[PDB]
């Protein structure tokens, strides 16, 4: 598989259903890290369904935008407001599924 440390881009396609998908990390919110943690999935939801994406997964960038720095609800609304095919950005070390 890819190795721990790895950045990695995922595009995830809302074709199959609803993102369904919540994030949490900010500027030093619950997590440690500040981390864009995905903080909850809805049960195959777009993130779900593809497989890839699920909860405690860490999202650094959306389509080239450095969501770090922002506050949780940005990371929300930023996914919220994205589209149908959305370049997003992960790295390795994340939580469990
Ligand atoms: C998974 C999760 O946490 N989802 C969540 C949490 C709280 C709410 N309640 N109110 C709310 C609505 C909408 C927004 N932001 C935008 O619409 C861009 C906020 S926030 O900005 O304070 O996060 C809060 C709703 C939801 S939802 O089920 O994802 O709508």
């Amino acid at each position: 598989g890819p190795k721990p440390g790895d950045i990695f881009e995922v595009e995830l396609a809302k074709n199959d259903n609803s993102l369904g998908i919540c994030v949490t990390g900010g500027v030093n919110t619950s997590v440690r890290h500040g981390g864009i943690y995905v903080k909850a999935v809805i049960p195959q939801g777009a993130a779900e369904s593809d497989g890839r994406i699920h909860k405690g997964d860490r999202v650094l960038a959306v389509n080239g935008v450095s969501l770090e720095g922002a506050t949780h609800k940005q990371a929300v609304c930023t996914l919220r407001n994205t589209g149908q095919v959305v370049h997003l950005l992960l790295e390795k070390g994340q939580s469990p599924t």
